[PDB]
C-alpha cells in the first residue's frame, strides 16, 4: 500500500514523541514508592497496577512513526526482561535517557555514527565496571538471602530456593508446582529441559503466566518436518479420544498442519501445543532419542522406514507435566524406568571417554549432565487459594532472580550500582569531541534512573544524586526509608545480569534510533 | 488498538470528574428522607428507585477517563457490598469525599504517597475505635431487635431470626424459602454451604436476586478438572431426558465444557451451573466426598477409574434445592440417608482425636460442624403471593444483616459512628506534614456522610455536624424524626461491619487513585 | 552577607517557626521556601544545579555561602559579596506586603477590552 | 503600552530569523563576484547596488522581535564601519555565524555564559594573532601601494595620499575638495581636528556622505551650555542677513535653542550645524580658546563678561571651509593671522616648558601638535564634474583605508587573515567543555566570510577553504582571478585596524544574542 515517508529530524522527533510517551507511562512505576498507572478493559473494571512490564504492553500511540518509537522501545525492553527477568522500566528509562540526549545532541549537528560508538564504548566500560563491583552469590546462605530480597522479604521462600538449589545444583532445573497440603514439598524428579519454544503464541494455556503448561500430555517425537496433518492425523485421533493433551516436538510444523493444529487449540477440541526439536542435525537426532529414553516413547524417523500414519497412543512418549515458555520448555517427570536413563547416561559417559574432540566432548558432558541431574519440582503449599497462588508467584519470581543472581552475582540495587559506575568512569574519553559527548550523554543517562526512583519518592532528585555519588562502594539512598547507607546490607539488591541487561539493551535501541534517518510507515 | 494517555493533573481531574458523576448520582438516595433517581429502560417504563447499588449499577459514562474512574468506585462498592450487604452507597460518597480532598491537596503541591499514608493511618485508626464502640449483638433479644430493625421495624421477621439463629446457631446456614400456608414455618435440614460461587454470570436463573437458584438439582461429583465435553454428554443428555436441573461441581470447568455449558442456559434447553470444588488437595477431596455422603451420590475419581461417560443417573447426587451465588454455594436438604450422614461425621470424629497438629484439628472440626449443623430453612408465608415475597425479600435483607450483626455487633446508625470516631481521633497525628494533611482529609470524609444524610433532609448539614460532634457515645441525631437522642435506643442501627467495610473499601481506592499519574484508554 | 545568601541563612535558622492555626504554618512555609528562592534563581543562571547549591549553603553556618562568580563556596563577606542589611529586609517586607495583598484579593474591577 | 514578551527558546529563534534574513540580505554582496541587491525606492526608479551598507541600512522586518534582532546587527556592523571605515559586511556575515553556531549549542543544552566565554577567549586570541600576522604600512611605498589598491588600483591616488601624508605627517589631517583646473593640487592650510560632532543627523547637508559641509562659515564660540534661543537670537540674526552659514561650538546645545535651529536647518531658512564644545573643564576653555586663536574669532565667556546678545559678526570666527561629522568635526583654513598662531604655539611650548606631570605635558603636547600641524587639502581635478566627483569619492575611500593601515598595518585581504587566524588558534582550549564548544564555533565562524565569498564566486567552499588552510601566511585564495597565491603580492590587502574591528564586534553582538533570554517589544 501507499506508505509516509519521514526524513531526518521530523522522524527522530516523531521516535521522541513516541518514547517519550512510552517511558512517562511507565516510569512512574519505578521504585518503593512508585505510583500506579490506570489500564482500561474492555469488561469494564480498570486495572491498577504498579508493573511497568503491563502498563508497557499496553501502550500503542495512534501516531504511526510515535507507534514505532514506542514499539521498537518495547521490544528492546522485553528482550531484556526475557534475559534478565526484570529491569524492563529500567531498560525504558535509560533508553529514553539516551534517546533524548543523543537526539539533542545531533540537533545540536553532531556525528550520529560518532554518538553512537561513543555511547556503545561508555557501555562496554560500564559493564566492564559492574563485573568487577559484582558480589558473588554461590554459597547457599547468599542464594537464600537474595531469594527472600526477591520474594518481598519472606524467608520461606528463599529457604526453599536454596534448598532446591543445594539439591539438583546451580545450574539444575528448578519447576514450582501446586503443593496439596500446608507444608512446602520439594522432591527430584526426572525430566529435562532444552532452549526451543512454542512455534505459536496461541498455544499459550494461561496468559497471565505466558507459557504453556500441559498436564499429563503425551509427547510426540518425529525426526521429520511436519507439513501436512494426513500424516499424523490417525495419532491426533487416537490423542483425542485418549482424553489427554499432546505435546509434539520433530524437526519442524509448517503450514497446514501448524495451521490447524493451532485452529484447533482455539476451538478446544484437542489441546497440542508445538515445539522444535532442540539443536540441528545428528545433535538434534541424539536429544530427540534422549527425550524418548526419558518420556518412554520412541521417536518416529523416515530412516527407519516406520511412519507417522501407523503410529498409535503406545508408541507415544508421556510425561506428568510439561512447561512451555517461549524461550525454553521443560519436561518434568517423564514415565520413563530408571535402568533404561541409567543405561542411556551409561552409553553417553562410554562415549565421552572414547570421544577425543574436546568440544564433542563438551556437548556430551553437557548432554549427560541434564539428562541425569533431572528437575527438582518445588510444591509450594498453604491454607488458602487465593495465597497459595500468591506465593506460587512470588516463588516463580524469586526462583528467576537467583538464577540471575548465581548467574552473574547482585549489585547495590535501587539505580545506585548505575550512578557509581558513571562515578567511576566520569574520566573516560573517546577518540572525537563527539564521541566524548555520546560518552558523557550516556553517563548521565546511568544517572537518571535513580533520579526517577528519588522523584517517585518526592525527594529532591539532584540532591540524591549528588550524595550517593559522592559515597563509594554499595552506599546508596534507600527509597524506602528514605536514609542513605550500605544497600547490601539494606537488603535492595539487583542481580547483576538484570542491570547489565538493562543498560546494554537501552544503549543498543538508543544508538539504533540515533542513527536512524527515514521511516517508512502506512498511510493514516 | 491505539491509546490515549493522560498524565498527572488531566488524569486526576477526569478521576474527579467521573467520581463526582457517580457520586452525585448515588448520594441524593442516602438517609431516611433519600430522594428518588429515575433509570431508565430500553422497555419505555421508567424505574424510579431509592436504591443507590441499582443506581451505581447504572452509571457509565462517555468520556473514557472519567468512566474508569467511576468504574474503580464502583468495583470498591460493589466489593463492599459483598463483603458486609450493605454501605454501597456510604462506601461511593465517602470515596469522593476523600478523593476529592486528597487530590486538591495533591495539586496543592502535597507528596501523594504521604497522603495516603495519613489516609490509611487515619482509617486504621477509626477501625480501631469503631471496634471499641461496638456493642455486642450476641444476645437472642438483641438479634431479634436488629433483625426487626433491618426488615422495617417488623417484629414477625426478627423473632423467625432469632428462632432460626437459636435452632442452628449464629455460626449455622440459615436460608429463606417461600412458604406454602399463611404462616411461617422453621426447619432444619441436612445440607451443608461452601465459599465456592457460580463460575459465569450467564447462569443466573433470577437476576433480580443475583443468585443461582435449582429445584430438585443433579450433583456431579469429579476430581478431575472439566475441559472436554465429550466426558460428560451421556450424563447430560440423561439429565436432558429426566427434565430436572444438574448442578455440576469439580476442580475445574473451563473451555469448550464451559462454552456449550454456558450455550446450554442461554438457550435454556437445559439448566445446568459450573461451581469449582471447595479447597485443593486432600482437603478437597474430603470435603467433595462429604457432599457425596451428603447427596447420597458418587464421586467420579481417575484414580477409582470411574469415568463421566459410564457416569449414570443413579450415581449423580440429588438435592432438594440448591443455591449459587458468586460468593458462597448453598446445598440445601440434600436428599441422603441420615445414617451415612452420622457414620461420616464419626469418621470425622475419629480422625480428630487420631489428628495431631492444631491446623488439621480445626479444619476437621470446622468440617464436621458444617457437616451436622445442617441448614435451618426458613419458610416465609402470607395470605396474599405479592407481599409473600416481599416479605421474602425482607427476611432476607434482615438475614443478612443480622448475619453482620453477629459477626461484629452494631454500632450508631444513620452515619454518626463515623463523626463520632472523627471526634474523637482528631488529635491523630503523622511523621510529616503530608500524613498529617491526609489524616485531616480522612477525617473530614468521615464527617461527610451524616452532612449528606441531613441535607437530604433540608436541615443544615454543618449545625447538625456540630451538635452530634458535640456529644459523645452513640448521641446523635435521627435523620427520620429531625431530633437528637441516642441512636441506638432510637432505632437507628449499623452493622459495625457495613461501616468498618465501607470506609476501608472507601480508603483504599482514594490512596489507589490519589497515588494514580497514568491512565490509559482506548481512543473515542 | 549577599548574594543571595543571606535570606537562605535566616530560613535556615528559623525552620523551627510556628503558628497558631495550621494555615499560619503553611503560611510561613510559604514564607520560607520563598527565601530560599532568590539564591537559586541566581545559580541557575549561572548554569548550575540550584537544589543542591541551595543545601549545601544550608548546611553551613553564619555568613558562609556560595559565589556565583568563582563558582565556589566560603564566607562571602571575606569574598566581596556584600549587600546592605536594609536592602534585603526592604526587599523581603515589601514582597511580604504584596504578596499579602494579593493572596488576599477577591476581586479585581478594570475597563472593558 | 502594551509589551509583548518572549523567554527563552523562541526568543532566540526570532533572532536567528532576523539576523538570518539581514545577513543573506547583505552577505551576497561579499567579495569581487558579490552580487547585487536592488532597493525600492519611492520615486520608481529602483536602485541596484553591491555596497552592503545601503542593504544593511534598508533592512528592517515586520516581525517586531526579528526586527530587534536585525537592527542590533545592523547597529554593531554600523559601528564597526564607523571605527574601521569598512567591514560591515564582513562584520555582519561573522555575526551570523557566530549567532547561529551558538543559539544551535545553546539549544543543546550549553551554557550560554560559557560559550559566551569561550567565544571572547578566542576571539582575543585571534586579535593576538592578527597582530602578529599583519605587516606594517610604515614605508611611504606601503603607504602609496594600499592606497592604489583602495582607489580600484589606480596609481594616483595612491601617489596623492602618499604625499600628502609625508607632507603633514601621519596623524595629521588629510581633506579632500573639490579641484578647479585638471591637474591634482595638495596644499597645507591651517586648522585643527576635534572629536566632537553634530548633535542631530538633521543637520546633514549631504546624506550621501552622512557629513555637514559649509562654505565660508562663521564660528561662534561660547564657554556656556547654550538652552535658550533668544540668548543669540541676535547673532543668528546677524548670520542670516549676511547669508553665510554659521557653526556654532560650546558645552552643549539642548532646548528651545537646539529645537529652533532644527527647525531652521530643515526650513533652509539659515544654515547653522551645532558641535559639541571638544574635551572638558578647563581643558574644553583652552580648547576654546585655542579654536578663537585658529579662527580669529573671541570666545564669548559667561566669567569674562560679554554675552551672546553683545557677540557681533566681527567676533564670530570665521574659517573657509568646516566639516562636521558625528565622529568628529574638521576646521579647514581657518582666517587667522599666523602671527597669533605662532604666538599661541610659543604659549603651548611653554606650558611644556613649565609642566611637570606626564598625563598634562603629553596633554599639551597633543594640542601644540594638532594646532601646528596643519590641515592637508587635496583637490582632486578631472576632466569633467562628474568624473572629478567619482574621484573624489574614491579618493577619500583610499585616504579611509590608508588611515586605517597606517594605524595598524595590514593583513592578507580577501577574508584570508581571519581563515588563517582560526587555523592558527585550532589548539586553543577553554575550562569547560562549553568554553571549548564557543572556541569552536568561533573559529568556524571565522572560516565563515572566505566560505561566502568564493560561493559569490561560484566555486566550493570547503575545498577552497582546505586548500587556504593548509597552506600559511598571507598564502591564500584569489577571488577575482579564481587562482592561490599570495594575498600581498596580487594587492588584495584588508587593513588589520578593518578586520580586528569587525570581528571583535561580531563577537560581542554574538555573545549578547546567546545571553539573551528575554523581550520586550510593543504590540502589533
Amino acid at each position: 500500500a501507499a506508505k509516509d515517508v519521514k526524513f531526518g529530524n521530523d522522524a527522530r522527533v516523531k521516535m521522541l514523541r513516541g518514547v517519550n510517551v512510552l517511558a512517562d507511562a511507565v516510569k512512574v512505576t519505578l521504585g518503593p514508592k512508585g505510583r500506579n498507572v490506570v489500564l482500561d478493559k474492555s469488561f469494564g473494571a480498570p486495572t491498577i497496577t504498579k508493573d511497568g512490564v503491563s502498563v508497557a504492553r499496553e501502550i500503542e500511540l495512534e501516531d504511526k512513526f510515535e507507534n514505532m518509537g514506542a514499539q521498537m522501545v518495547k521490544e528492546v525492553a522485553s528482550k531484556a526482561n526475557d534475559a534478565a527477568g526484570d529491569g524492563t522500566t529500567t531498560a525504558t528509562v535509560l533508553a529514553q535517557a539516551i534517546i533524548t540526549e543523543g537526539l539533542k545532541a545531533v540537533a545540536a549537528g553532531m556525528n550520529p555514527m560518532d554518538l553512537k560508538r561513543g555511547i556503545d564504548k561508555a557501555v562496554t566500560a560500564a559493564v566492564e565496571e559492574l563485573k568487577a563491583l559484582s558480589v558473588p552469590c554461590s554459597d547457599s546462605k547468599a542464594i537464600a538471602q537474595v531469594g527472600t530480597i526477591s520474594a518481598n522479604s519472606d524467608e520461606t521462600v528463599g529457604k526453599l530456593i536454596a534448598e532446591a538449589m543445594d539439591k539438583v545444583g546451580k545450574e539444575g532445573v528448578i519447576t514450582v508446582e501446586d503443593g496439596t497440603g500446608l507444608q512446602d514439598e520439594l522432591d527430584v524428579v526426572e525430566g529435562m529441559q532444552f532452549d526451543r519454544g512454542y512455534l505459536s503464541p496461541y498455544f499459550i494455556n494461561k496468559p497471565e503466566t505466558g507459557a504453556v503448561e500441559l498436564e499429563s500430555p503425551f509427547i510426540l517425537l518425529a525426526d521429520k518436518k511436519i507439513s501436512n496433518i494426513r500424516e499424523m492425523l490417525p495419532v491426533l485421533e487416537a490423542v483425542a479420544k485418549a482424553g489427554k493433551p499432546l505435546l509434539i516436538i520433530a524437526e519442524d510444523v509448517e503450514g497446514e498442519a501448524l495451521a490447524t493444529l493451532v485452529v484447533n487449540t482455539m476451538r478446544g477440541i484437542v489441546k497440542v501445543a508445538a515445539v522444535k526439536a532442540p539443536g540441528f542435525g545428528d545433535r538434534r537426532k541424539a536429544m530427540l532419542q534422549d527425550i524418548a529414553t526419558l518420556t518412554g516413547g520412541t521417536v518416529i524417523s523416515e530412516e527407519i522406514g516406520m511412519e507417522l500414519e501407523k503410529a498409535t497412543l503406545e508408541d507415544l512418549g508421556q510425561a506428568k507435566r510439561v512447561v512451555i515458555n517461549k524461550d525454553t520448555t521443560t519436561i518434568i517427570d517423564g514415565v520413563g524406568e530408571e535402568a533404561a536413563i541409567q543405561g542411556r547416561v551409561a552409553q553417553i559417559r562410554q562415549q565421552i571417554e572414547e570421544a577425543t574432540s574436546d568440544y564433542d566432548r563438551e556437548k556430551l558432558q553437557e548432554r549427560v549432565a541434564k539428562l541425569a541431574g533431572g528437575v527438582a519440582v518445588i510444591k509450594v503449599g498453604a491454607a488458602t487459594e487465593v495465597e497459595m497462588k500468591e506465593k506460587k508467584a512470588r516463588v516463580e519470581d524469586a526462583l528467576h532472580a537467583t538464577r540471575a543472581a548465581v548467574e552473574e552475582g547482585v549489585v547495590a540495587g535501587g539505580g545506585v550500582a548505575l550512578i557509581r559506575v558513571a562515578s567511576k568512569l566520569a574520566d573516560l574519553r573517546g577518540q572525537n569531541e563527539d564521541q566524548n559527548v555520546g560518552i558523557k550523554v550516556a553517563l548521565r543517562a546511568m544517572e537518571a534512573p535513580l533520579r526517577q526512583i528519588v522523584l517517585n519518592c518526592g525527594e529532591e532528585p539532584s540532591v540524591v544524586a549528588n550524595t550517593v555519588k559522592g559515597g563509594d562502594g554499595n552506599y546508596g539512598y534507600n527509597a524506602a526509608t528514605e536514609e542513605y547507607g550500605n544497600m547490601i546490607d539494606m537488603g535492595i539488591l539487583d542481580p547483576t545480569k538484570v542491570t547489565r541487561s538493562a543498560l546494554q539493551y537501552a544503549a543498543s535501541v538508543a544508538g539504533l534510533m540515533i542513527t536512524t534517518e527515514c521511516m517508512v510507515t502506512d498511510l493514516p
